[PDB]
């Protein structure tokens, strides 16, 4: 499934976790407002 | 953390429950749209 907003949830900043990794996150809604008025 | 519309269900009006507080939701996507629309 494509990693999105809904899929996870947010704690803490990206410097604790030791095996984080770069990724982009999509965010449903926060795309539409801009195809609504871009 | 944060009492949002996320992290809760809505069932009911506010009467039959016994102890129920008054507080604030906050619901994230309505705050979005009041900055958004202006
Ligand atoms: C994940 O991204 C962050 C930035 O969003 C990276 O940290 C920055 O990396 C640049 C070089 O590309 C530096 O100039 C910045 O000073 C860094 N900032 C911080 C706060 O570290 C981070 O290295 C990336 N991690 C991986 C694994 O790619
Ligand atoms: C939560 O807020 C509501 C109002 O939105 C309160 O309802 C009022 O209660 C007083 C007595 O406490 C009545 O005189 C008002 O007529 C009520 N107004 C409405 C619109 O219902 C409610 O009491 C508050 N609850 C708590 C625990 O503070």
């Amino acid at each position: 499934q494509i990693i999105t907003t809904d899929n996870t949830f947010v704690s803490g900043n990206c410097d604790v976790v030791i095996g984080i990794v770069n990724n982009t996150v999509y965010d449903p809604l926060q795309l539409e407002l801009d195809s609504f008025k871009e």
